[PDB]
């Protein structure tokens, strides 16, 4: 019972899902125990959907962070007199302003489109709702909640001829995320711009993790970050996120965040995390894709990789954050306490402890 | 029966009353239904008093943002080196910062003084008390808490003197809001800086919402808006203020806020408004004068005058919020959709989507 | 049964005590009393230590706002590639960031050192724990918490050796404050940087509230004060500081704060304090060494210092705070009401009025 672990299994709440993919929301992180509560105001979500479909338009009342895993999507968001659309790959993230009506297309003819959105609701706290615009066996369109009278007003139109033609009370569809034709994408996709080592730092275009070196990153890892120092996006969020690789075999040092509270989505591969909290308490767990852990401020942990490995992190509280190891020649807050410091606080000479902490020559990820 | 409908009959507690005014505190929104978790830490206030009278000095643990309804005001700030006194006209605003001692004079003749404040309470989150400095028949002055001895040697006087002058233990005024003389509105008015063009940027003075040209106007009703963007006073609070007409028998399309969450107060007339909700929820209101409603951030809503009307909004979390209209040609989201996912999206040809679209050809406000 | 008041014998809870020092934790300023819930993101902890020890190296998932009341100390925070120490004195304020490892030096050789810290824990509010890297007989190191695997991994090392070295499983030292040799405060202490003029305003470095001279001051009492406005670290936090010496038999005015929350601590000496919050309520209580009380904003309060007295106090919610006096010469709100509105409001002519407010010819600090 680690309540900081949420298996992909019994820790998500379908809201949509039928043959042409799945919208699933995260349980509230404070639900489980209230060691998270300052996680309170955020849900993570998953989407994943078929080649050559489309989520239909909605909007939410929350902003969504979104950031896709793998695959290709055309992000569209729709506003009161402008269109902006956005061609995604791998490691691309975006900010959708609350109450953004969007469509989310994956056009790809193979590869199933996998994305992770945080939610962020601005009217309660960790609970919002979409608003489909769209008539489906699913769902009701939210114009059908206004009177015959008010609607008939307001699109200057007989109540028949709007009913048949937006509502449909056979003729609707089936679901929200929907089929498209090839003509379609054709057209769809034709006016989406995509992220740019140029976007790294713009207020309103994607920008992508990977399109830069990593911070570390040696022959047993690969750790990916952007923080709000770089980017105005995450600068308005307080967020930084990162994507890590680790080969089979290897580990993340044992760190921790200072200030930062990190969400982190395993996205391919299995892995062992160890936590660390207050008499010390050891958090464990076995983790595999689409799992969720979270690794609360400065609770210094690991993670062991099982298999060819690659993780999302979320970091929450994110501004002027530091990632301090305790392990390792670079970045080792360990080995910059004074020798007579070292001295007193361990039971060992300095140079007992000096020799034992030169002895890992590498850094931030090693062979297991 | 619709928990975002406060009857104004209902949903205010009398903080203080007699002949020459009354002052009303409304409930908490977040008590009224966990629905609006995100308002508690607001409170709305309304203010109403008779010609020739005065709200006598006082502070409050709350940031207040008064609006005057109808009627005129002179609003003295007392600092405490300092004084700043402004001269009001229906529309003008003004932010009292928390613990800022003030009062509140009608110098109108004939015409009754009616005022709303947003209070933002500093302790307790939407909770706060008034600390009258004046001795009155129907609040005792804070200065009485102290006691004996240190109100003497505070002041430098026996406790006689000090009881005679400050206290009076009949000498005393009967309520808070009392009446004036002429010559005593003569004297008070005559340093007062009234809002002008130049202030609609100001952090210091009051700005008026109609004083700039309307953003939405046609022949069924205006609407006027001031937001985060042109003025620094609703910068800090990350709110804006609305003002809207609209002639009886019209209404204004629905539409919702991006990301703002509405308190809307009837000023005059009379209104039934529609608030779509998450399958969806219809809420219905029939409005009337002093009545109050809130709209939560991307909840769609319609607004039917049924006689002629005039309504004050605030908008809490304010900023960069967008308005967006799902009929009419104007700020139509729906009609900004590509055509081809209007075809998936709607039980209807594409061409048959585009020309119901089109047939409502006024903007904003219609007639019914 | 003041809720405002935090009698030191039973508000504390002991966290870590030895011969050597004590650290102690206030009670959650919410958990008294309903009153003083905007100020459950905060707790203080008061330090002390004997001559000639060391706090070991720890962190904490919480911001520090530390303040020196009496004694010296080398503050060290060890960045994970850098070290920074300071030489602190009565007055010294420096921030600490959350999860900044840090270790906390007396060098004095008679004197003690105490510290109070205000505490902003990151994970769950008001909230947190200490991090200690040492392996001592009254905690464990953090490092215990993984595993054997994982520990030799990450060291390069067999599992004896560490445990050997860190961790110790009579070699360790018994409490996490230690005594410390003279040849090692001597090494510890030749690089620390020691606060000045030239640090007022600096967003790094400790700066010292007394360095400047005092706000109010006159054969009575002395009032210093640093806000947000002159320091980027204060800054950040919406915190200002006080610190205000008292004369046996003075008293300070009878006074509010606008808009800040008052955290203040006695120091040094004996007071008694009125408190007036709202027909009025009287909040009284008898202080000394260790105490705390709460003083909410925009609630007047008089300090009646019955031995010479020193107190600190934190300014939560401290942006623009003004401090209206009620009795005295300068800064007296009272005093600033216009003539008319004195005539309206006391039963009393504007000529008596006057007179009584006139005639404590000090202001601030004056003798009782």
């Amino acid at each position: 019972n680690n309540p900081f672990y949420l298996r992909s299994s019994n820790s998500f709440q379908t809201l949509f899902e039928n043959q042409n993919g799945r919208i699933r929301l995260l349980q509230r992180f404070n639900k489980r125990s209230p060691q998270l509560e300052n996680l309170r105001d955020y849900r993570i979500v998953q989407f994943q959907s078929k080649p050559n479909t489309i989520l239909l338009p909605h909007h939410a009342d929350a902003d969504f962070l979104l950031f896709v895993l793998s695959g290709r999507a055309i992000l569209t968001l729709v506003n009161n007199d402008d269109r902006d659309s956005y061609n995604l790959h791998p490691g691309d993230a975006q900010r959708i302003p609350a109450g953004t009506t969007y469509y989310l297309v994956n056009p790809h003819d193979h590869q199933n489109l996998k994305i992770i959105k945080l939610a962020i609701p601005v009217n309660k706290p960790g609970r919002y709702d979409d608003f489909f615009l769209s008539s489906t066996q699913a769902q009701q369109s939210y114009l059908q909640g206004f009177s015959h009278n008010i609607l008939e007003t307001s699109f200057h139109s007989e109540f028949e001829e709007i009913n048949r033609v937006l509502l449909g009370e056979q003729r609707q569809q089936e679901g929200v995320i929907v089929e498209l034709s090839k003509e379609q994408i054709r057209q769809l996709s034709r006016r989406a711009k995509s992220s740019s080592r140029k976007t790294i730092s713009s207020e309103d275009e994607p920008f992508n993790l990977r399109s830069r070196n990593p911070i570390y990153s040696n022959n047993f890892g690969k750790f990916f970050e952007i923080t709000p120092e770089k980017n105005p996006q995450l600068r308005d969020l307080d967020i930084f996120l990162s994507s890590v690789d680790i080969n089979e075999g290897a580990l993340l040092l044992p760190h921790f965040n200072s200030k930062a509270i990190v969400i982190l989505v395993i996205n391919e591969g299995d892995a062992n995390i160890e936590l660390v909290g207050i008499e010390v308490q050891r958090y464990r767990a076995e983790l595999s894709e689409d799992d969720v852990f979270v690794i609360p401020a400065a609770y210094p942990f690991v993670v062991n990789a099982t298999s060819n490995l690659n993780f999302l992190a979320f970091g929450i509280n994110a501004e002027n954050n530091q990632r301090n190891f305790l392990a390792g020649e670079k970045d080792n807050v360990v080995r910059q306490i004074e020798r007579q410091v070292q001295e007193l606080a361990f039971p060992g000479s300095a140079q007992d402890v000096e020799r034992l902490l030169k002895k890992q020559r590498e850094s931030y990820f090693v062979d297991a």
